[PDB]
């Protein structure tokens, strides 16, 4: 955080997708690649590519409940995790103006897996928390697929040196949902590892 001038940013991308049948029990598989990541879980492959963002994900968590798959792509401690999410100031300017979080859903419902067992609902309304509104329009681009009834997505890109440097980079937020008349909420429960 010692203006090289390098900037250090973090990123969280949340994807929630409700499918058209109750979920089948699957084995989770995730892959992090250069400026993106993907996860195959619950009958859906969710892929996130970061276009002109100059940022890498470090972790993918998942959740599955009823008919809904959740994924959280995130960065971790930025000074101890490889690859380091640092960038020049000119690259941060381009991130600010041009970063797109390109989300792609692919249905992969597998009839060789039985339906998830369901006792009592493992999620409850007070597991979802409101998030602030978008401050960057059209940062999220989403492609859905036929088996998906609704998708919700949220991105937060933030300064890791904000508390610290003497100045801070504005947090960039966007939110997109196919749902109508629903509050701006995301699952805040701790996700499972993939």
């Amino acid at each position: 955080c010692d203006s090289d001038n390098k900037e250090y940013m973090g990123i969280e991308v949340y994807v929630e997708a409700t499918l058209d049948e109750p979920l089948r029990q699957t084995t989770c598989e995730s892959k992090i690649h250069k400026y993106g990541a993907s996860v195959s879980n619950g009958g859906l492959n969710i892929s996130v590519d970061l276009l002109n963002c100059f940022l890498n994900f470090h972790t993918v968590g998942v959740y599955t409940n009823r008919d809904t798959v959740y994924a959280k792509f995130a960065s971790l401690d930025p000074w101890t995790t490889e690859p380091i999410n640092s960038m020049t100031h000119d690259d941060l300017v381009k991130l600010t103006e041009e970063c797109i979080v390109d989300i792609y859903l692919k249905c992969e419902v597998d009839k060789t897996k039985d339906f998830m067992k369901t006792n009592g609902n493992r999620l409850k309304p007070r597991d979802f928390k409101t998030v602030p509104p978008s401050n960057v329009g059209s940062m999220i681009e989403l492609q859905s697929d036929y088996c998906v009834n609704d998708v919700t997505t949220y991105v937060k890109i933030y300064d890791e040196c904000g508390n610290i440097k003497q100045h801070s980079i504005p947090t960039l937020r966007d939110y997109f949902t196919t749902k109508n008349g629903q509050p701006r909420k995301i699952l805040k429960k701790k996700f499972d590892n993939c």
